[PDB]
């Protein structure tokens, strides 16, 4: 049984009294809902309030979310309920606190007395010409315009980041990682950190644009998109790695599918159209996150159909991730918990078998492990497609789930 929960949103840094402190009162409900892992925000000092422009990595007390003590208390509370903690790891880029003789901000500060993480321009990708000194390797991935991109091919960088990552586990209690902007560096470099820090899991954010057609909707055939994702997993070590990816393919397709086009939810070979259909053990599914939804709303799930999104991911193969807002702010707590309960009760996991029974525009019906049936869509009656012996267990707006 594995179910993730993103425990923060884009406004979390503003929480009066601190986000971690506030989260202490949410721990019990999260655990009671069947969540096994909670994804927490970047914990270190960051030039940006949300934490995605890290500077002094060891300086946890500088975070807007809370200090080391408050974070250790939250992780301990989670652990007390058998729930693991995932840290949002931002290492593609990093902000340098100090200026060098050239007057450029390329002298870094780890946040400790000694020289740990006290890098210089030699650790900045040579092609990030604004900050580099030209002695480094070329960026192994995409660039982040607002800050220096780190040269992960550098031996000291690899050595010290792994040391820092191990410290996050030993000193704070973190169990796993969420790799931010994984397109910023190669999967071979991500492999270095994953293999070297032994996380229970390492879910990477590998987000590529999804091809669309003349009508502005995504193309039905998204194989190229999920191919990129499976390729990343293969290069990170595949089944021999704790690494996995967020299923952005399923996110993109589902966004469009619920708008009267549920026929998009199956490929020509009868499998799920996203990563879930090719490598479910490595696909972390979701309805929305702090980027796609929340205040940024880069690619929001149709708001009136959010529960259809959860009926889908919480019953299907792959590892589902629940978004904080939908559970504690929107009124879907009970409905979401009921779906996770069905998942757990029936022993459904990431590799459970998926048999799609109907995939028409107004109705999608699927059977999982021959033990659970789920239906989403505006078409009310699908009774004719429900196998004998199944009885309705949970239902809501345009969704229903059956069990035996
Ligand atoms: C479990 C698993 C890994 O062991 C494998 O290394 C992955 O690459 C992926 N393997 C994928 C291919 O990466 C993908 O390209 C497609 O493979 C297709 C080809 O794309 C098509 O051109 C001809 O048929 C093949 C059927 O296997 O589905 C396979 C299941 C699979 O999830
Ligand atoms: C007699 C009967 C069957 O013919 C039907 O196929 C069942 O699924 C069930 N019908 C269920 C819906 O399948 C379920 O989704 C929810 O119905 C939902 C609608 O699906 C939703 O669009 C608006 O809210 C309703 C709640 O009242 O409860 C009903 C009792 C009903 O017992
Ligand atoms: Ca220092
Ligand atoms: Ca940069
Ligand atoms: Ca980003
Ligand atoms: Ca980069």
């Amino acid at each position: 049984h594995q179910v993730l929960f993103q425990g923060f949103n884009w406004e979390s840094w503003k929480q009066s009294g601190g986000w971690y402190n506030m989260m202490m009162g949410k721990v019990d409900d999260i655990a009671a809902a069947g969540v096994t892992h909670v994804w927490l925000p970047p914990p270190s000092h960051s030039v940006s309030n949300e934490g995605y422009m890290p500077g002094r990595l060891y300086d946890i007390d500088a975070s807007k979310y809370g200090n080391a003590a408050e974070l250790k208390s939250l992780i301990g509370a989670l652990h007390g309920k058998g729930v693991q903690a995932i840290a949002d790891i931002v290492i593609n880029h990093r902000c340098a606190d100090y200026k060098d003789s050239r007057g450029i901000y390329c002298i870094f500060e780890g946040g400790t007395s000694d020289g740990r993480l006290d890098w210089g321009p030699h650790m900045i990708c040579r092609d990030d010409t604004k900050y580099s000194d030209g002695t480094a390797n070329l960026d192994t991935g995409a660039d982040f315009a607002a800050a220096p991109d780190i040269d992960h091919l550098n031996d000291r960088v690899q050595r010290e980041l792994k040391e820092w990552l191990l410290w996050l586990k030993s000193d704070l209690g973190f169990d796993a990682w969420r790799l931010d902007f994984a397109r910023g560096y190669s999967p071979e470099m991500a492999k270095v950190y994953i293999d070297g820090t032994s996380p229970s899991l390492a879910v990477a954010e590998v987000w590529d644009n999804m091809a669309t057609g003349g009508d502005g909707k995504p193309n039905y055939d998204q194989d190229a998109h999920r191919q990129n994702l499976v390729n990343w997993v293969d290069k990170v070590g595949g089944a021999a790695s704790a690494g996995m990816v967020f299923d952005f393919t399923t996110k993109g397709i589902l966004n469009a599918a619920v708008e009267g086009e549920l026929w998009r939810l199956i490929d020509p070979q009868g499998k799920a159209p996203g990563v879930m259909g090719w490598w479910p053990a490595k696909a972390v599914t979701f309805v929305d996150n702090h980027d796609t939804g929340s205040t940024q709303a880069m690619w929001p799930f149709p708001s009136d159909k959010v529960m259809q999104g959860y009926a889908y991911i919480l019953t299907h193969p792959g590892i589902p991730c629940i978004f904080y807002d939908h559970f504690f702010n929107w009124g879907f707590k009970d409905q979401i918990a009921a779906l996770v309960a069905i998942r757990k009760r029936n022993g459904i996991t990431a590799t459970s078998a998926l048999k799609i029974l109907m995939h028409e525009g107004d109705a999608y019906v699927a059977e999982i492990d021959g033990k659970v049936v789920v239906k989403i869509g505006p078409r009310y009656d699908v009774g004719a497609v429900i196998p004998a012996g199944f009885v309705t267990s949970a239902h809501g707006n345009d969704y229903a789930v059956w069990e035996k």
